[PDB]
C-alpha cells in the first residue's frame, strides 16, 4: 500500500515496489547514513519508524503510508521522529520526493535546523507520467 493518483489525469503513481522493511540507505556526512523504509518501518530503526540515523538508530520520523501527489512529484513525510537538538520542543521529521527520472538510492539534500527537517529526493522512473 503505496500509491497515489494524479488529480486531473487519474494516472495511478505505485512505488509499492520500493516497501519493504530491508529499505534503503542515503549517504548523511562524511561516512554516516540513514537507514529508510518507504510507506513502512525500516529493519534498522526503532519499531515504527520509518527513517533513522545510522550511528544511533536514533528517529528521523515515523513511517506512514499518506504518498501524495503535489506538481508532478510525489512525497512522503514521515513526522514524530526524535527530539531536536537545534530547538526546544520541535521534532525530527522527513520530506521524501519522488521525481521522475527519464531513466537509485535517496538523496539526503538539505538538514534544515531551525525546523529540524530532512529533506530527501529521489528520482525514479516510477514517478513518470
Amino acid at each position: 500500500d503505496c500509491q497515489v493518483t494524479n488529480p486531473s489525469t487519474g494516472h495511478l503513481f505505485d512505488l509499492s515496489s520500493l516497501s519493504g522493511r530491508a529499505g534503503f540507505t542515503a549517504a548523511y556526512s562524511e561516512k554516516g547514513l540513514v537507514y529508510m523504509s518507504i510507506c513502512g518501518e525500516n529493519e534498522n530503526c526503532p519499531p515504527g519508524v520509518g527513517a533513522c540515523f545510522g550511528q544511533t538508530r536514533i528517529s528521523v520520523g515515523k513511517a506512514n503510508k499518506r504518498l501524495r501527489y503535489v506538481d508532478q512529484v510525489l512525497q512522503l513525510v514521515y513526522k514524530d521522529g526524535s527530539p531536536c537538538p537545534s530547538k526546544s520542543g520541535l521534532s525530527y521529521k522527513s520530506v521524501i520526493s519522488f521525481v521522475c527520472r527519464p531513466e537509485n538510492r535517496p538523496m539526503l539534500i538539505s538538514l534544515d535546523k531551525q525546523t529540524c527537517t530532512l529533506f530527501f529526493s529521489w528520482h525514479t522512473p516510477l514517478a513518470c507520467e
